[PDB]
């Protein structure tokens, strides 16, 4: 089963998810704190990384940063009480794949996990097909990585960022923001269309030089597009 490592502050609330999440057959490592978190994920490729906004010992988007320099791509979702995520909900929406709200009902944790993780195959097999070279202007994908690089730099993506300009790139025409909603948030469909416009906007910032055109069109009455020099 995919590999899920946990960090819950709660004690109670990580022992039974920690169960929880193994009867669904995943393999559940728990942790405690950041910094051994952080050996863990550098070490292993876990399927998915669940964490609180606050490790103890750092927040969670430290340790996504940290993480991110060889792992970009890594897939966190973060579970909390409403007034600590409201608190960092920018950020939290910058590194983190999806989160989620304490007091959790496990049928619904299970649900999105289970969708999260079809969703990533689903790009993962979409963008296997993407036309050589997986080149655009001067950016280039790695799929096998799941990394860009724009010139020699890596840009340091998201998965959600990865997955929207994957489906950016693999396609030829204008896509809607319902047809990326259907792409990047595939099997998630509680998603709504107005976040669409939130992680163009994050990988603009990504992507974007500035004094040059930006990657990504917004075309009039329409959606969304790959952007020529």
């Amino acid at each position: 089963g995919k590999r899920i490592l946990l960090l819950e502050k709660e004690r109670n609330l990580a022992h039974f998810l920690s169960l929880e999440l193994q009867k669904e057959q995943y393999r559940v490592d728990l942790v405690e704190e950041g910094q051994k978190a952080l050996s863990m994920a550098l070490q292993t490729d876990y399927d998915l990384i669940l964490l609180n906004v606050n490790l103890g010992d750092m927040m969670a988007q430290d340790f996504a940063e940290k993480l991110s320099r060889t792992k970009p791509a890594s897939v966190i979702m973060i579970l909390d009480h409403w007034e600590d995520l409201q608190e960092e909900l920018e950020v939290v929406q910058r590194f983190a794949v999806s989160y989620i709200y304490k007091p959790v009902l496990i049928e619904n944790l299970v649900a999105r996990i289970s969708a999260i993780f079809r969703g990533r195959d689903f790009i993962d097999q979409h963008s296997s097909l993407m036309k050589v070279p997986r080149t655009y202007r001067n950016l280039r994908i790695d799929v096998e990585h799941h990394t860009v690089y724009r010139g020699e730099e890596m840009i340091a993506l998201t998965r959600r960022e990865y997955d929207l300009l994957a489906t950016l790139m693999g396609s030829k025409k204008v896509l809607t923001r319902e047809q990326l909603l259907e792409s990047v948030w595939k099997y998630e469909s509680a998603t709504e269309t107005n976040i669409v416009d939130v992680y163009i906007r994050y990988l603009r910032s990504k992507l974007d030089v500035k004094g040059q055109k930006s990657y990504i069109k917004t075309v009039r009455g329409v959606g969304y597009t790959m952007q020529e020099g």
